[PDB]
């Protein structure tokens, strides 16, 4: 498949810095080691995808083999991303394996080294984040050197400035989103919008259209494109963290009350109470980000649904795919594309994990 | 001066970018901000130096201004490996003033935030980290698509990837180190090639005669030049870091010792009291890493100028610095590089802060 041609080319990426590093000694080997199975380990390649077909929509063929490791600079920025989140979400265990912090804890005891285990699995995995980050934009600077045209360089270059630089203001807005209590539905629309529509929709799209043509007309669309269907993406999230099913997410039932989350759902539910119960308004302000039984995590996840917070959350979901659809069928592109990317928005919009 | 212009170069750049990401709204542009003080609010701009004197060596010129501000690069990843490597060592203080984890911490508790106002410092500081880590990349992609010749492109991007690659490495290796209780001068010596002789001496020299033109010869130079005067840098860190002033370092007395680091001096010490006394060097084992009072710490000390550690460190700073210069002296490089390059080597192996 297309997601194994861009992994295969990642996995010789990898294996070729890591032969590189090997004077570094078996330490610094190990822990590259651990970035190859964390990064090679699954996943949907979601965001190389949406590169795939910002490709196909403006260009007359398929890409070269560099151009698809460029793609996959997507994955492994994403593993920097997902190791410094968990961190700071403080979160054990990610996708049913120990979390970085965790592991290299473990490495510490199962050793009997001295000092604190668990700050030299926080240091571990802050330099292990940062590695997978800097060999991601490693990719994209030797990719661009050996591989692309001038103008090709140029585009690509400044679509690699923006989602990183989106992506990391989309974690600081969170963090401050939970720390201040942001309320709002517009502080998580623009959380939202950095986080989901930018950083996993918009510029992963922006990245295959820069690394084929100068087709500003497609960036510009696919803008708009990702914005609907990004935050058709982050909602059908916040229903699955409040109303999923554990054995189909792999959530823990009500996660993103139990998190303490700020997410869109959970800002429509307090404006919606507002309007219908005052005092069920209250237990949902006064309950949010605290530290939460079980029983108040099915009691707020009634009063979700009682306020009719859910109804609205799957109404907009069905308005912004709809949308997403029509933008994408009136545009300038490859009628493959169109039918690649409407198969995506689907799933993303109707999916149960 | 060149510190000065080249200062100019990043605090315009930064600028530029903050201006950019100020739809992002006031809470990043603050980051943004806490991100420009620190970086502008002083410093040698050592490694900034480094490659200028590196790019003068085979140059005929002087550098145009954006080349200069890929020399400012090497200070803004330089806050990078600060911040980061401050929540490592779980520093209070850096030059006086709060390091990032406690500013941010501090921010939350002054707007009566919820949560922890420590894990809000903590994340808060990983992603100013990043940030400017992203950003100093930035500039290289940026210098190199819009100033420097397609060779001189490649020619800095290896230089680039090595830098931050030995630097990471060097950081995991120098945490397992301590975590290990690695005695041997041997492990301290790699750890002190990778973060003192390549990070700060040898690849920022190469980044400079990157930049100017494919001087393989110069390059391989600069590696023995690097080798030589970096572990003559480290030494000359050990020796202050131990016996340093405080009214002259800026460190408190015997740094080294209460923070528990592994340096080549601390490493020869023990080496030196196995000859001489093996009870002075038990008391060394078994006290490098735990919690000292400060008698314990003036005792370390006299015991590690007893056994002569400080005497043979300063004749080995005495020797590389010798040889460095000698290195130095028989290059093919400009005479106006080999006074400037001969000045840093003096200074950095004999200075008292
Ligand atoms: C891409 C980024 C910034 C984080 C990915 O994890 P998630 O966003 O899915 O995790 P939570 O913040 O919901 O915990
Ligand atoms: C460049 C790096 C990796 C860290 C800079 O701080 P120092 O190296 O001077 O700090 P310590 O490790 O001695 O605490
Ligand atoms: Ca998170
Ligand atoms: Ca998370
Ligand atoms: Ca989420
Ligand atoms: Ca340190
Ligand atoms: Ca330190
Ligand atoms: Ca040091
Ligand atoms: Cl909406
Ligand atoms: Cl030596």
């Amino acid at each position: 498949t297309m997601a194994g041609a861009i992994t295969d080319q990642l996995r010789r990426y990898l294996h070729g810095r890591r032969r590189a590093a090997a004077h570094m000694g078996s330490d610094y080997d190990g822990l590259i080691a651990d970035l190859e199975d964390f990064v090679l380990g699954g996943g949907k390649r979601l965001r190389p995808l949406f590169a795939y077909w910002g490709w196909h929509a403006v260009a007359s063929r398929e890409p070269d083999p560099d151009v698809l490791l460029l793609f996959s600079a997507l994955e492994l920025l994403h593993a920097w991303a997902l190791v410094h989140d968990d961190l700071i979400d403080r979160s054990a265990t990610r996708r049913g394996r120990p979390t970085a912090q965790l592991r290299y804890a473990a490495l510490h005891r199962d050793r009997d080294w001295r000092g604190s285990p668990d700050q030299f699995g926080m240091s571990a995995a802050i330099l292990l984040g940062d590695l997978a980050q800097v060999w991601a934009d490693d990719i994209v600077s030797k990719v661009c050197q050996s591989a692309l045209a001038p103008d090709a360089q140029r585009r690509v270059h400044r679509v690699w400035a923006d989602i990183r630089n989106e992506v990391l203001g989309g974690q600081y807005l969170d963090i401050v989103a939970e720390a201040s209590a942001a309320e709002s539905i517009e502080s998580a629309m623009n959380v939202a919008t950095l986080k989901t529509a930018c950083y996993t929709v918009s510029r992963p799209l922006q990245l295959g259209t820069a690394a084929a043509a100068d087709r500003s007309d497609v960036a510009a669309i696919f803008e708009h494109f990702g914005a609907d269907l990004g935050v058709a993406f982050q909602l059908r999230d916040d229903v699955l963290g409040v109303f999923g099913d554990p054995a189909v997410t792999g959530k823990p039932s009500g996660d993103d009350l139990k998190s303490g989350k700020r997410t869109v759902l959970v800002a429509e539910a307090v404006e919606l109470a507002d309007r219908s119960d005052p005092l069920a308004a209250k237990l949902l302000r006064t309950s949010i980000g605290t530290r939460l039984t079980d029983a108040q995590v099915r009691e707020l996840r009634t009063v979700i649904e009682a306020v009719g917070a859910r109804a609205a959350a799957e109404s907009r979901i069905a308005a912004l795919t709809q949308r997403a659809l029509a933008t994408l069928a009136s545009a300038p592109i490859n009628a493959t594309a169109k039918a690649g990317l409407s198969e995506l928005a689907m799933m993303a919009a109707n999916r149960s994990a």
